[PDB]
């Protein structure tokens, strides 16, 4: 299965460290996340707020970036990786409406996005999921794990990327901070 | 909403005029196709088959080559395109992990899809929908509209396609053809 569904609420396997809600509405407090490999159509009791989304294919990285990539990516679930955090995103409609190498031309020529990432493996484990697609009110999901040693740089990430030009294109995020139960 | 389905049997707004199992297992024949904008989880009476799949922004197209199709591309629904055809595709493992380069490079560069595409504008409309991320047994849903004066120009654009590169990729396709009732 390729979706996944994050429910927030008094359930889980990780606990909410904190909720800061970066850019747009943010999301309710809640005590834990229950992460979920399935699509969840009955909303869980004392539940918060579902998020979900599906894996998919790459649609920016050519092969030498991924050749890159595969050299130093951490898996996840190791087991030093006790932090995560969750990053719901939405991007414009002008973003959307942009053609393919628009696209490609921000997201790497402008804002490095890859080779900004990069900097940080292997200490940072990441998972990218797509839910524009979905109905979501969220274009994206992305997950992040590591061990503690590495919260600083994993901060320094999170500016830096926010300086970018893809950024400018961003219209909501929230992080959702969290400890492995 | 961007979600379309398409089932086969007794009902619908298109009578199938035939269905030509091209490659890997085919669709059983059926009288109708009923055609809806939006999810259907209620397996219809009497129906034998339900394709789906979403409306998405675009991947591979480059803005030269966006302004060309929006010259002459024709809208849906035009009073004379009583025929259509809708053509399930299924490309291969070995294309899915490909690198966007990769991909956009046997698309366009090898295969000139766009370009060969292009020729057969404005006769023929389109509308492109996506549903490996759905977990349907075909990747992609394509629909074709035009009038009757343009059906022997269609079938050489089938052909075309299909001594293309990008086509080794294909490992399944069926042809619906269809008459506006
Ligand atoms: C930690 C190291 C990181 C690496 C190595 C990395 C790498 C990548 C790569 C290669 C892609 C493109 C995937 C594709 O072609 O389909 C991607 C997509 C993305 N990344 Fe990152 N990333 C990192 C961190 C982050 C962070 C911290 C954020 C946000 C807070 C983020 C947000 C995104 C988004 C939203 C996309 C999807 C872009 C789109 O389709 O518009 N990434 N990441
Ligand atoms: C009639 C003129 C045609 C034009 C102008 C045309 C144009 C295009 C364009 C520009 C794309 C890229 C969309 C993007 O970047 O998201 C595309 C995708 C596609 N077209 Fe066509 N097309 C035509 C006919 C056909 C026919 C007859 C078929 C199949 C029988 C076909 C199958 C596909 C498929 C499967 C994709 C998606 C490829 C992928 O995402 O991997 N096209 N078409
Ligand atoms: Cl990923
Ligand atoms: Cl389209």
């Amino acid at each position: 299965n390729n979706r996944y569904s994050f429910i927030g609420g008094r359930t889980g396997q990780w606990q909410v460290v904190k909720i800061r809600n970066v850019l747009g509405p943010g999301l309710q407090l809640v005590e834990k996340v229950n992460i979920l490999n399935g699509a969840v159509a009955e909303i869980p009791l004392d539940s918060a707020w579902r998020l979900q989304g599906f894996a998919s294919n790459i649609r920016y990285a050519i092969r030498t970036e991924l050749e890159a990539l595969q050299a130093v990516q951490p898996m996840l679930n190791r087991a030093e990786a006790i932090l995560a955090v969750l990053i719901p995103i939405k991007k414009s409609a002008q973003w959307w409406e942009m053609a393919q190498d628009e696209r490609r031309d921000i997201f790497e020529r402008e804002s490095h996005h890859t080779a900004v990432g990069l900097e940080y493996l292997p200490g940072v484990a990441r998972r990218l999921l797509h839910c524009r697609d979905l109905g979501e009110e969220f274009d994206f999901l992305t997950w992040f794990e590591f061990a503690p040693e590495h919260s600083s740089a994993f901060n320094e990430l999170l500016l830096r990327m926010r300086a970018s030009k893809e950024w400018e294109y961003v219209e909501r995020e929230v992080e959702v901070w969290l400890k492995r139960l």
